[PDB]
């Protein structure tokens, strides 16, 4: 599909290191042969961008050329298991290592600086952005960097999508960050859309602490009531964890562009 010439969208990458040194982004652009608007495209950015650039299709694609079509953007990796779970994971407190798999974590928030200041002008330089515009879209740790990035930084993104969110992640970690978000909200808004397959398992874990569904259905009821926060939980019936990620992915980008 990257190497395709007759479809309504042309394929590029660009390389970005992380300020560290020790990740190699690459940025697969998808850019519509529709002159951009005036104040640009829309933008949507995809995390675990080698899976979502796999989960495009060519039906997908030819919709989404409306007259209006966005630039996507999957942000990946040049190689990433180490690479997603420090990038994607919030950092705690104090003075990091993935509760599962004991690699390095806390990465988030240099993830999302170098997204604002190496990524965007990588991608502003090849085509126009509308930077009021813009969907953040992610599958499971993905998910949970997209959580993490609406409770601390709302209304930076116009549309934020988590697919199958890992809201276990260290008991419940990413729920902690939700407090205070309706203040950090305040004069702007937001949409959120969730989903995760009914086939899923509370956690990689199986069902300890909580029953499956049960911690989505409770986030749900809870930023349900959000003043300028658009909530969207769309379930998947009988799809499983893996399934969610293509899934979700046919679903946003079905979806009415953001306003």
């Amino acid at each position: 599909l990257l190497q395709r010439q007759d479809l309504p969208y042309r394929f590029s990458a660009v390389d970005l290191d992380s300020v560290d040194g020790q990740r190699h982004y690459r940025l697969w652009l998808g850019r519509p042969l529709q002159a951009p608007p005036a104040a640009g495209y829309p933008v949507v950015w995809m995390l675990d961008g080698n899976a979502a650039v796999g989960a495009l299709d060519e039906s997908t694609l030819r919709r989404l050329a409306d007259g209006d079509a966005p630039l996507l953007v999957a942000i990946g990796y040049r190689t990433d298991r180490a690479g997603r779970t420090f990038d994607y994971t919030p950092a705690s407190p104090g003075q990091q290592r993935d509760p599962l798999n004991g690699l390095p974590s806390g990465g988030a928030d240099a993830f999302l600086d170098l997204l604002r200041d190496g990524m965007r002008p990588a991608v502003a330089a090849q085509a126009p952005l509308d930077t009021a515009r813009q969907t953040l879209w992610g599958h499971s740790y993905g998910g949970l960097l997209v959580l993490h990035a609406l409770f601390t930084r709302p209304g930076e993104f116009a549309r934020y999508a988590a697919a199958s969110p890992s809201l276990w992640w260290r008991d419940g970690a990413i729920l902690g960050e939700r407090a205070g978000l309706e203040q950090r909200l305040r004069g702007k808004r937001a949409e959120l859309l969730l989903w995760r397959g009914s086939a899923e398992p509370a956690s990689p874990r199986g069902s300890l602490k909580a029953e499956p569904g049960q911690a989505m259905a409770r986030l749900v009821d809870d930023l349900r009531r959000v003043a300028g926060l658009t909530l969207d939980f769309q379930p998947l019936d009988g799809l499983g964890h893996g399934e969610t990620l293509g899934a979700s992915l046919r679903l946003l980008l079905a979806r009415p562009a953001v306003e």
